[PDB]
């Protein structure tokens, strides 16, 4: 059987556009973000820690850099991952998407990864699971705890959710980080990691 | 070896190519691609983008324009077949640079001469690859566009509108506006200097 229900739910409830403004580019640069629960979302650390942006819009809400953001950075054995959780101030609640994240088993090589993106309209991308990697090093530095997939991607697609399959269950276990030469890389997401981050940020649901 | 000189591409990035962001009901922060400032209050944009019925406003050069404004437009055809190229004249406002002298080649580029794409679609950036030749038309499931040329570059959706700088007879100028790509091969619509002149007079530009 082929079933698109889980992907459609991720597109409907989880993945949303996020646009970051820097002085002299008021139109901003849009990518994707993942709504987790309450007022917390997942975003690439590379995007968030960039010192250039002065504001961003998510869910049609404009947020300036001086807002008192609570954030959690995910590391692995101390090595940075390209994953951050951000809690906005009080406001309209996000859906509770926590049950859409996490696999207890590892996807097989050449199982299908489905990316769910809101980075230029809503769209899907998909390719073979190529395996986990302890870390990837670019000219700009080192990120830990990723997995790769065989699909051509564009850096604007950062933040797209990565749905994988293991032991007959399909869930989000990744957020798209980068890609080159037809091979994309996404940062791994664990359910317990999310629970820890949510409690640190003060969210009641976990 | 021949000297390498980036002055022309740098001037095109500085004066010609700008972001344009089209708003649709699903996207308050909209979908950004490139547009080419020609002269006065006129710019070049893809017909496919402009004719899309979904958008309710666009932003260019900091100005917000709603679809109800009385835009003067010219659609470029070739033997009556549509090309993916339109010139739009905005209402009165701050003048664009006079970039007319940056467009047009009187000779055809050679195969595997370099095409340089100049884009404002995700920040300012350059792409580049081999000139693959003119084609009389290209037909997709959505229909037929005429008077294109192709280049060996992987491109993405929002790169539409990027300027294509080519070389012929020892001269380098803009002769294309990026249309679409696939399978590592991009396609752009040809731009003729006289075509621009004809359009500028039809739209009432001095």
């Amino acid at each position: 059987n082929v079933d698109m229900g889980f992907e459609a739910a991720v597109a409907k409830k989880v993945v949303v556009p996020i646009t970051f403004m820097v002085p002299n580019r008021p139109s901003g640069l849009t990518q994707s973000a993942l709504l987790v629960a309450g007022r917390t979302f997942l975003i690439n650390e590379h995007t968030w820690s960039n010192p250039s942006w002065t504001s961003f819009t998510i869910r049609g809400e404009v947020h300036t850099r001086d807002e008192p953001f609570q954030t959690v950075h995910f590391t692995h054995h101390g090595v940075p991952t390209d994953l951050m959780m951000v809690r906005l101030g009080p406001g309209n609640s996000f859906p509770n998407n926590l049950d859409k994240f996490g696999l207890d088993q590892m996807p097989a090589r050449n199982s299908r990864v489905v990316g769910v993106s809101a980075s230029y309209g809503n769209f899907f991308f998909s390719g073979n699971f190529l395996g986990f990697v302890d870390s990837i090093t670019s000219d700009q530095g080192t990120y830990a705890r990723l997995f790769r997939y065989r699909v051509t991607t564009y850096k604007g697609w950062c933040g797209s959710a990565l749905v994988c399959e293991a032991g007959g269950v399909r869930r989000i276990i990744g957020l798209h980080s980068a890609g080159a030469a037809g091979i994309g890389a996404g940062t791994y997401i664990s359910k317990l990691g999310l629970i820890k981050a949510l409690k640190h940020l003060g969210e009641p649901l976990a």
